[PDB]
This record gives structure tokens, sequence and C-alpha cells, in this order.
């Protein structure tokens, strides 16, 4: 019973609403008494985030680029209604928008599984880890209506002066709609950095969707980037861990994934990982058994957070002083996924045993049959649950702290 | 109660490979024996299709458009090796989006369920029928990689000679990629037509999916142009039937379709249809319980088949002269389907509870245990499965045929 400790230190960044009073609890149970992490600590509550004019919000991701790690709990992002609620004079971008510029890469999204706890897709055993290319196919395009008989012409013109290659599109006749979108070799080479980078660590497979027998040459240019430089830099050392990267047609791969048992990575485009992330997160069950995980090209930067938000609606009952049953295990898991990384990193096996013991600890206290109440929902169905099925926020918390200290040997 | 028929015409389209030899047993045995309509047969076998250059395709399709209601048997869409199997002349253009663009209107996926088949998503106690728009996007879209540093812009350019519009798209400075595509007004409104008259006469809701959050302008003119028709000329009908039309975002509907019990029409675009009717294909089952149907913009005429192709894999099992366990369920179905769509226009309220018997017949057929293997397959899982599982082809026709008789005669 000796506290572990750490070298590098790991970026805390704390949030609002009923995430937050979970946080609090977390790090008293589960963290700070078995482990003793420098933590750079920067509040992101929307308060805070409002006194210092967004200050913090920024402190905090660069900050997270210095160490190399980083935690964030729920965050509100400002919008109208909430402008008057917290009197903000400003309506702040969202905090996650502005940590991913700043940062750069590439979130994937990581679900937990326990054995009783049954997913709307019987086939799935293990996770579909889901990396999102976010820099503009359509979410940058240029729209526009036609409202005359016309035609729509495509030109690019070369910077060097060179004869300019145009493309004939469509003659309108009646009235229509049109549009043009792009990407860079650039912003797609760093998706291929993060995804290769993610899956190696993970020692998963890497799979890459696209419609690149429509678009040959779009779409063609995604297969291609990640072709050069997976035998280039990645090949050899996949081989030596026992996994591979093919590339499959968008098609095969969401009836891949329906017939498929899972335990792999699966890169997207912009749109695709936009649709598929929310049927695939549905289908696994609670969004508190989530957890996204933003990591840069290098693959040595990594913000980890529950992949859920604030879960308001339950942050008023608490207000109010009911009872409530929020499920803290992807908040918990931003922690040790987290935690892990600096293990990772530092090459640290006493720390980057603390999180497999409560990463399992966890499973095993909810495989057992201590749930909080989403959980007994999957199991039970909606009605037919009593209040014996489900333990509340705090006494999980509490269930699966005492079954950690069970598993402290060594 | 001898056998009994109706006074419009069927259209019957002949397939070949695996589907081709179901097809003349179907017939024969679960549907002329009890019904006798008329037909205005058009073979179109690969070999034919050479032997007449895509012009019986064609024929075809005019032919269905005059009648009001085909049935077909799937059939070889011409690779580059399908060219060196059969013959040389030209690498054919596909007969379905040949007959597809001829007729106008929209393509229906609709799965058949039983009870005792268990689907892949815990959730789906009803079907969930795709309706793919199938035209422009980005299927009919210019693309280029962009080697050197440049602007791609885009140009609108009036037919009249008024002033070209121009829009500063990107500015490249390494290398990037480019695209642009087109859809039409007329596009659109005959996607909405044929979904709203769809979703009517089968009396189920209806949802489209956009992303007019990103795409205000482009994927808009889809939520607007269904919002426009609806009011206008559905609205009230869709009310005195009990369903409603809506509009959800491509995620919420995704979403929707993974959380949902089902018994919706679910209306995608050109590049949602193709990956989602792909999943759902997958969730169901098996292909071998799946329909494909074709409806035009006023609803009044129909081109029905099955989901999958020609099974060429089973096929070259029959070749070698081998017992084959091909599920011809969709095939039947598909002739059921149409003989419905011929018996509610003729009034024929005869051959509408044929249709559905025969239907009704072949589920308890299922539901009792006698199967093909793909179904097997469903229950039991791949690598589970023996012989004494399944039925083949013929044993399966023949086993619902004898419940067929006996279902003729109880009544
Ligand atoms: N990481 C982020 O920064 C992030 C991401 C998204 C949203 N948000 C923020 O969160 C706020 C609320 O958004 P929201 O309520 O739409 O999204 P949400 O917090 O995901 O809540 C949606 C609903 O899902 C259920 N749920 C979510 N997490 C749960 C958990 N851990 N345990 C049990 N049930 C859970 C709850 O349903 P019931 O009502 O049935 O209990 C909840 O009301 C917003 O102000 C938004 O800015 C933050
Ligand atoms: N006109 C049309 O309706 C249409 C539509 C799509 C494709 N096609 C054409 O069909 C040809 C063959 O393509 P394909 O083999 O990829 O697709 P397919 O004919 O749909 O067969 C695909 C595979 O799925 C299983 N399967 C499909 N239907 C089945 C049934 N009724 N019973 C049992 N198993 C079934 C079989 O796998 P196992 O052998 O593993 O059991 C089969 O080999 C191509 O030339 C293609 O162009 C035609
Ligand atoms: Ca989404
Ligand atoms: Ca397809």
């Amino acid at each position: 019973s000796n506290k572990i400790s750490a070298t590098g230190v790991l970026v805390e960044l704390d949030g609002d609403e009923m995430t937050r009073v979970i946080w609090k609890k977390i790090k008293e149970t589960l963290i700070f008494p078995f482990v003793n992490v420098p933590i750079e600590y920067y509040d992101l509550s929307m308060e805070n985030r409002d006194k210092t004019e967004d200050r913090v919000t920024v402190e905090a991701a660069y900050a997270i680029k210095k160490h190399g790690v980083g935690v964030k709990c729920a965050t509100i992002t400002p919008d109208e209604a909430r402008v008057k609620e917290f009197n903000l004079k400003k309506m702040w971008r969202s905090p996650n928008g502005t940590i991913r510029t700043i940062l750069g890469g590439t979130v994937f999204r990581e679900p937990i599984i326990c054995s009783n706890v049954p997913r709307l897709v019987t086939t799935w055993k293990k996770p579909v880890v889901i990396g999102r290319h976010a820099f503009g196919d359509q979410y940058s395009a240029t729209d526009a209506v036609v409202k005359e008989p016309g035609t729509f012409e495509m030109r690019f013109i070369p910077a060097n002066g060179g004869e300019p290659k145009v493309y004939k599109v469509f003659d309108y006749k009646s009235g229509g709609v049109m549009m043009g979108m792009y990407n860079t070799d650039d912003s797609i080479r760093d998706f291929a950095r993060s995804c290769f980078e993610f899956a190696l660590a993970r020692k998963w497979p890497l799979y890459l969707s696209t419609k690149n027998t429509i678009l040959k040459h779009y779409d063609g240019r995604f297969k291609d980037i990640f072709a050069e430089m997976y035998k280039a830099l990645y090949e050899t050392k996949f081989k030596t861990c026992g996994i591979f990267y093919e590339h499959r047609l968008i098609d095969d791969m969401v009836a891949h994934c329906m017939r498929s048992e899972g335990g792999y990575v699966w890169a997207c485009k912009n749109y695709d990982g936009d649709v598929q992330s929310d049927s695939l997160a549905q289908g696994f069950g609670s969004l508190g058994m989530m957890t996204s995980i933003l990591m840069t090209p290098d693959g040595k930067t990594v913000e980890v957070e529950a992949a859920h938000g604030t879960v308001t609606r339950h942050y008023r009952d608490y207000q109010k002083g009911k009872e409530t049953s929020t499920n803290p295990v992807a908040s918990i898991f931003a922690w040790t996924r987290a935690l892990a990384h600096r293990a990772r990193v530092d090459n640290n096996n006493t720390l980057l045993e603390f999180t497999q013991r409560l990463e399992d600890v966890i499973i095993a206290t909810i495989e057992a049959g201590a749930m909080t109440e989403d959980l007994a929902i999957c199991i039970k169905g909606e009605k037919n649950v009593v209040r014996a099925d489900y333990l509340n926020t705090d006494e999980f918390i509490d269930a699966v702290s005492q079954r950690l200290k069970v598993a402290m040997q060594k």
C-alpha cells in the first residue's frame, strides 16, 4: 500500500453541471487515495471561462501541448439560452473547438463493454473505434441554388500563371442545385498519421472506408495517401504487432461492421464519421460507456474525455435534492486512459498497473451486477426496473472503491 | 373454386443464372397452377442483351410504363470479365439503371420478417423501407486531384446571356483535391412524389434525412421541396390514413433506425441510400428476404424484383450438378407483390387474397422450421449449421406448395 507517483505532469480540465459533481467524487475516491499525480489544473467551468474571458480555455490547451496528456470534464458550450442563464458578455466558442484547433489531431471514440450488458447488435464482442477526419469535405463546401437555366462550371486556376483547366459539370434547364468541395493532402496525411498511431498504440488493426469506385480521384487520394504512408512507415511495425491495414469500400464497411465481432479501428471521412458515429454509439448502448480521445499525428499528445455531455437533465434533479444515477464510467475511463498514456510515455509500470486494475475492476463490479440505472435498463428493459437493480451514482463509486482495494494485491 | 385471373397484364422479365432457374419453378409451381393472368413476356438473359444490343431492355421498360406492373428476375450487370465469358460486342450498361431511368421514380427496399429468424439488431420488430434517390450528387460528379498550387472556383453561366456568378471555393498551397456535384429540382420533385405516394399506399409514415445544417442551400432544397409537396398534395391524405411526414437530420435518422422498432419509409439521398441499404441488408439477415420495388412519381406504375443478384456462386454448384439451397422467397414475393399491384388496379379482391395467403404460407412454412440454408445460418450461425437443418430449393418450394393447397381448401 505505497501510493503510486509519476515523473511528468497531467493536465486536468474541470467542467460543468453534473459531470463536475461526478469528477470531484472520482478524484476523491478512485484517484487521489491510490496515486499521486502532479496535476496542472485549469478550471473550465462556465463561470470561470467567463471570468477569464475564455483565457483559461486556451491556457489549458497550450498546457496539454507542453505536458502531453489532458483529461477533460464535460463543459457547457454556450448558445443563446445559455448566455441568458449565465449572463455571459460574449457567446464563447465551444471549448473543445478551441482546444482542437490549437492541438490539432483526430478524435477516436472507444466504447467500454461489459459481459452482462447487452448491445443492440448481437454480433458485437469488442470495440469498433471510429476515427473521424474533421477537416472539411461537405463541411467547408460552397452550395447554391440555380434559379435560371444555364451551366455549372469548375475552374482550376494555377498560381504559376499556367493555363486554367475547366470542367463542364451540368447544363440545367428548369431549376436545380450545385456544390463544390475540397480537401488538402496535408489534412489527409495528418488524419492518416493519427489513425496509424492510435491503432498501433492500441494493438488493433486499422480500416479505412472510402467510395473510390465513384469518386476515383477525390476518394482515390485518401486510399493512396494511406497506402503511401503505410508501407513506408507503419507496415513493418503493425506486422510485428500482429495487426494490419486495408482500405475497404464504405458499402462493405457498414456491412462488415454489422456482421463483425469487432476489435478494430475504423478511419472514415468527415461526413461518414459524423453519420456513423451516432448509430454505432447508440448500438453499443449507454453514452456513459464511451470515451472520446483526440490524438495528434505524432501520437505523443492526447486529450481525453467522456463522449457524453454535462448531462444537465440530471444536474437539475441533483440541485433539487433528488437521487440521481448518472453513469460515471466514461468519466472514470477518461482518467484511466489518460493516466495510461502518461504511464506509457514515462515508461512507468506501477502507474500503468493501476490503470489496468481500475479499468477491469470497473468491468468486474458491473459484471457481478452492481450498475447505474441506465445499464440496468439495457439488461432488464425500461419498465421492470426496481430500485435494488441499480446503485445510485455515489454508491456505485463506493462499490468500485472497495472492489479496487480487494485487487490492490502486488 | 378453380383457377382465377385478372384483366390487366403482368410484364415478365426472365433474367439469368440461378435466379432464372428458380424463376422457372416459382411460376410452374406456386403461381400458374392457381393464377392465369395475361403476360407480355420479355426475355432478359445476358444471352439476349448481346443478341439485341441492350434493346429488349429498353423495350421492356416501355412495356411496363404502358401496362402498369412488371416483375423482374435478376440479371448480370456486364463486368470486363463477363465480356470474355459470354460475348464481345459492347460492355453494356445495367438493365436496372436502364429501366429505372426510363420509368422515372424511386426504388424501395422492403425486408421480409419471420418471428423465428432473428435480426442482428435486437429492436427491429417491423420493416424499415429505404427509398434511395438514385440520381445526381456524388454519383455524376466531376473530380480532380490538385497537383499545383492554385484557386478552385465555380462559375454559374446563364443560358440567356446574363452575368456569370463566380465563387472562390479554395486556394491550394500544397496539393489537394476537388469536386463538384449537381442535382435537379425535377429529380428531387419526382423523388419526393414517389416517396409520398409509396408511404401512403403502404400506410407507413415517411421520414427524410438530409444535412441542411451543413449544406443550407443544397440539402435545404430537398427539405423545402418535400415540405412544399407535403402541404399542397399529401398532408391531408396522410392524416386520413393516420401517418405523418417528418424530416430529420441524417444523424438522428441512423440513431433512430438503430434504436427504433421500425415500420416506416425512410427517404435517403443517393449516397445515404447506397451506404444505408447495405447496413440494413446485413441487419435484417439475408438478401434472400428482401425485394427492390420501383414506384413512379404518380404511383400508378410499378416494377418489382428481388434485392439480391443472380446468385452466381450457387449457379456454379448447379453446373457441377450439385445440391443447392438458394432462397426463392424474395423471387416469390416479387411475384406476389406485382400481382398485388395488378389486383388493386383491377379492383380484384380474389387475386389480392391469393397473394396474401401465399405470403402468409411462406411465412408459416419458415416459422414451422421448413427453410433454406441462409435462414438456417441466421438462427444457428454460419459454422454451426448442418444439412439436416435446411431444405434445398426444390424441397422448400414443394414444402410450401403442399402447405398452399391445404390453406386453399380450409376457408
Ligand atoms: N464534452 C463536451 O464538452 C460536451 C459534448 C456534448 C454536449 N455537451 C454539453 O452538455 C450539455 C447538455 O447536453 P445534452 O444533455 O444534450 O447531452 P448529454 O449531456 O449527452 O445528455 C443527453 C441525455 O443522455 C443521457 N445521458 C448522457 N450521459 C449520461 C450518463 N453519463 N449517465 C446516464 N445518462 C446519460 C441523459 O438522459 P436522461 O435525461 O434520460 O437521463 C441525458 O439527458 C450542453 O450544454 C452541452 O454544451 C458537452
Ligand atoms: N439485377 C439485379 O437485381 C442485381 C442486383 C445486384 C447485383 N446483380 C448482379 O448479380 C451478379 C452476382 O453478384 P453477387 O454474387 O455479388 O450478388 P448476388 O447474386 O446477390 O449474390 C451474393 C451472395 O450472397 C448470398 N446470397 C444472395 N442471394 C441469395 C439467395 N437468394 N439465397 C442464398 N444466398 C444468397 C450468396 O452467398 P453464398 O454463396 O456465400 O451463400 C451469394 O453468392 C453480378 O453480375 C451483379 O451485377 C444483379
Ligand atoms: Ca454526429
Ligand atoms: Ca451498394
